[PDB]
């Protein structure tokens, strides 16, 4: 996409085209956050993160 910190929707409404139809998994609960989430989450929205690692979590 263009180059922004992605959070949230933003997070979402990116990853869903990154993974397409794979799709990815994202916080179904843990909105508190903890292990995981803080890197995907943070990692994007803390920092800009590559399409390359959105499309890590695609599946």
């Amino acid at each position: 996409f263009v180059n922004q910190h992605l959070c949230g929707s933003h997070l979402v409404e990116a990853l869903y085209l990154v993974c397409g139809e794979r799709g990815f998994f994202y916080t179904p609960r843990t909105e508190e956050g903890s292990r995981r989430s803080r890197g995907i989450v943070e990692q994007c929205c803390r920092s800009i993160c590559s399409l390359y690692q959105l499309e890590n979590y695609c599946g």
